[PDB]
């Protein structure tokens, strides 16, 4: 469904000439996205609703650095996470806001908000599926760094106010990078860059 303009203020659009992936603002200088979204010349677009019209609340900021997870495997999408640094800090406001990293993993059954990009932001509320339901849908392919939820990519999966997933792959529920496994890496990496 249509989220409503700026109702997901941590949602970002990654643009290299066009919207190629979503991401999540985790502080004024850093965005989390999927490693499979990696490409050169990224501009981070904050405060977006319609990605084809300047509506008045946008901030466009060039990325200064991208860091793909050291263990990212593009064949399997294991460890599908990357960090993007903003060249200048975003000006935080009601429509441009960070989302908190988790301190613990979410449980099966927890409802989450998945969002991403006709040209306005779309939303889906869906529960995290059991481990078994997830792995049964994709035998051989699910690792401990993935979860499924259900009944673009790189965008957020937010549960109880925490960024628990990144839109990674699918076909059959969606498969999401399990952010709670990466919090130490995220925190150390951003602090060191
Ligand atoms: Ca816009």
């Amino acid at each position: 469904y249509t989220c409503g303009a700026n109702t997901v203020p941590y949602q970002v659009s990654l643009n290299s000439g066009y919207h190629f992936c979503g991401g999540s603002l985790i502080n004024s200088q850093w965005v989390v996205s999927a490693a499979h979204c990696y490409e050169s010349g990224i501009q981070v677009r904050l405060g977006e609703d319609n990605i084809n019209v300047v509506e008045g609340n946008e901030q466009f900021i060039s990325a200064s650095k991208s860091i793909v997870h050291p263990s990212y495997n593009s064949n399997t999408l294991n460890n599908d996470i990357m960090l993007i640094k903003l060249k200048s800090a975003a000006s935080l406001n009601s429509r441009v806001a960070s989302i908190s990293l988790p301190t613990s993993c979410a449980s099966a059954g927890t409802q989450c908000l998945i969002s991403g990009w006709p040209d306005v932001l779309k939303c889906l509320k869906a529960p995290i599926l059991s481990d078994s339901s997830c792995k049964s849908a994709y035998p051989g392919q699910i690792t401990s760094n993935m979860f499924c939820a259900g009944y673009d990519s790189g965008g957020p999966v937010v549960c109880s106010g925490k960024l628990q997933g990144i839109v990674s792959w699918g076909s059959k529920p969606g498969v999401y990078t399990k952010v709670c496994n990466y919090v130490s890496w995220i925190k150390q990496t951003i602090a060191s860059n």
